[PDB]
């Protein structure tokens, strides 16, 4: 059968995909079809329904900003929002802009083959059908594939095995014996939510992490209205900031003030709450200066030692090393360990021997009775959802052979040898990866497509020299941080632009004004 021919294909129905379909169809009038493996929209907020799921950014900012009427209709109950609220918000956006009919849900894109003679992309699905399109927009997230630790004799357990990425909604664990492995952001959130309802909780710790409070407080009607009356100024300042989190970012060097004043600013941020506020709203050299970083790390350690009453229990949860990741927060995570029904096992000192029929025995002889075992282990990286599908550009070159070593890009949204092919939150993009960052990229992509249609452009792609130049820029910015030292969230090659959202917006604007510097344009 002959494929369906459309202007644009969109892959993924999260924040990015929803916005791209709305810009491409409703604004520019282009024919558009979108896909997602999920049975509905939501993206990461469709898949992740574990108890405790929470926004890392505050409620009034964890949403779209492009529509002024939609912002004035928003509502929320606490300073942060849960997964059910975010899912309902994205579902209502889909209905408000009549986007649902443009999507094929429950469908996977299995291949994308560029045909140079026709200057069209051939897209085929796991369910049989075939499309051809002029532009492909990839909003495929960072899901990659779930991680599962193969513990000896796993399929002996007569209980339930649950991974946080596949939580069966409505599952009731009140009154059960539960184990959790994993103490990342997801583990901390699940541990906090389960502990007041379960009969017993056993946390298998491998590497404790730094975490600050979140400060999720109730909100009144008058506060929501105050935010709504200054919405334009609020978004204008967020879009010029570096981390786009709602606070003023400090330029004050940490070791330049007295120890009393340093302790006061740390404590004021800690009482407020916020991972980003603590790392970037207190001083300006926590990520760049050794002594500044140590000061913040040991302040968090002293907070953990005050909270946890048992000193032997505090020791197992005491983090060490550079305070240098994407800043975690929590809603009473440390206090959980003072409950008498919560036990912590340090896997490095007391490793798991192998799991029995109804529990896990460890190497000192103790078997912990468990009804269910929760796996809060992670996934992989950004390139995971790109490398698992057949993507072939000019001369049929595979995306794996093109990114033979490390995922590269030009300005985070394109790559050489792959014309009319764009990435939302791809490699070499900004580390800040929230809605306002998504809006920036989807808006650049939509404008570039409009520019091509108006000026009769048949194919745009970046030059290899422009791509290499962008890689140099991301590595130079990265090598001024402490992150590089040792190995941070990286591939030996950098993986993110760390200049902040405002500097990233200035780069994108300059490229367009300079007549799309870096891109070859094939006319006619
Ligand atoms: C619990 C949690 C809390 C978070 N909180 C924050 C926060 O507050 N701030 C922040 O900045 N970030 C946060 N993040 C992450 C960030 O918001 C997301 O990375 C971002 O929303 C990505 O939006 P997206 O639309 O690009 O991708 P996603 O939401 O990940 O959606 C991508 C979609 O593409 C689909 N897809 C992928 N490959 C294919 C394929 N081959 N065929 C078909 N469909 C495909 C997937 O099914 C998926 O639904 C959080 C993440 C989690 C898990
Ligand atoms: N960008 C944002 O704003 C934002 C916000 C929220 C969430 N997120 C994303 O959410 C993810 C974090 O959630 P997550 O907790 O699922 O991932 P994670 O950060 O990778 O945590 C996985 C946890 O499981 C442990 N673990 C993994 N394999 C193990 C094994 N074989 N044996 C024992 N323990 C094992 C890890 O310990 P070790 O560390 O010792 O290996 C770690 O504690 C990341 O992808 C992050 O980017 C992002």
């Amino acid at each position: 059968i002959s494929p369906t021919v459309v202007d644009a294909v969109v892959i993924g129905a999260g924040f990015g995909g929803i916005y791209a379909v709305h810009k491409l169809h409703n604004e520019q009038g282009l024919t558009v079809v979108g896909f997602d493996k999920a049975d509905g929209p939501g993206g990461t907020w469709y898949w992740n329904r574990y108890p405790g799921a929470l926004s890392d950014t505050e409620s009034h900012l964890y949403r779209f900003s492009f529509d002024r009427d939609l912002l004035q209709d928003g509502t929320w109950k606490t300073t942060y929002i849960t997964q059910p609220e975010i899912l309902e918000y994205l579902e209502s956006v889909v209905d408000r802009f009549d986007l649902r009919r443009h999507f094929r849900f429950g469908t996977e894109v299995t291949s994308a083959i560029y045909l140079e003679d026709e200057n069209l992309w051939e897209v085929s699905t796991d369910k049989g059908e075939v499309y051809r399109a002029k532009y492909v927009v990839n909003a495929v997230g960072l899901l990659s594939a779930i991680n599962f630790p193969d513990l000896p004799g796993l399929d002996t357990f007569e209980g339930e095995t649950i991974h946080t990425a596949a939580w069966p909604e409505g599952k009731n664990l009140a009154g059960k014996r539960v184990g959790v492995i994993g103490t990342g952001s997801t583990g901390q959130q699940v541990i906090t939510a389960l502990a007041p309802e379960v009969e017993h909780l056993t946390v298998f710790v491998r590497t404790p992490q730094y975490s600050v409070p979140v400060g999720n407080r109730p909100v009144t009607k008058e506060q929501i209205d105050a935010i709504k009356a200054d919405y334009d100024g609020i978004w204008d300042s967020v879009k010029k900031s570096a981390v786009a989190a709602g606070f003023e970012e400090s330029t004050l060097p940490a070791m330049s003030v007295s120890e009393e004043e340093r302790n006061r600013i740390f404590q004021e941020a800690w009482d407020h709450g916020g991972g980003a506020r603590f790392m970037f709203g207190t001083f300006g050299d926590i990520a760049t200066d050794e002594a500044a970083n140590e000061a913040a790390a040991s302040f968090i350690r002293s907070k953990i030692a005050e909270i946890i009453e048992d000193p032997e229990t505090a020791r197992k949860l005491m983090p060490t090393g550079l305070y240098a990741k994407r800043p975690l927060c929590d809603n009473g995570y440390y206090e959980v360990y003072n409950r008498p029904n919560v036990e912590a096992v340090a896997i490095k000192e007391n490793p798991i021997r192998e799991v029995t029929a109804k529990g896990v025995v460890t190497e000192d002889g103790v078997l912990h009775e468990l009804d269910v075992l929760v796996f809060a282990t992670g996934f992989d990286a950004v390139d995971g959802n790109y490398r698992r599908i057949e993507i072939r550009g000019r001369n049929g070159l595979h995306i794996n052979d093109h990114w033979d070593g490390q995922p590269t890009s030009y300005l985070g949204v394109t790559t050489a040898n792959f014309p009319n092919w764009f990435m939302v939150l791809g490699p070499n993009g900004p580390a800040t990866n929230l809605p306002p960052s998504i809006e920036t990229q989807v808006e650049w992509i939509s404008d570039t497509v409009a520019y091509a249609e108006r000026n009769e452009i048949r194919a745009i792609e970046p030059t290899p020299e422009a791509e290499e130049e962008w890689t140099q820029t991301c590595t130079d910015i990265a090598n001024a941080t402490l992150f590089t030292r040792g190995d941070s969230w990286i591939f030996p090659s950098v993986l993110f632009y760390l200049g902040g959202l405002g500097n990233y917006r200035n780069v994108l604007a300059g490229v367009v004004a300079d007549s799309y510097r870096g891109f070859e344009l094939k006319s006619a």
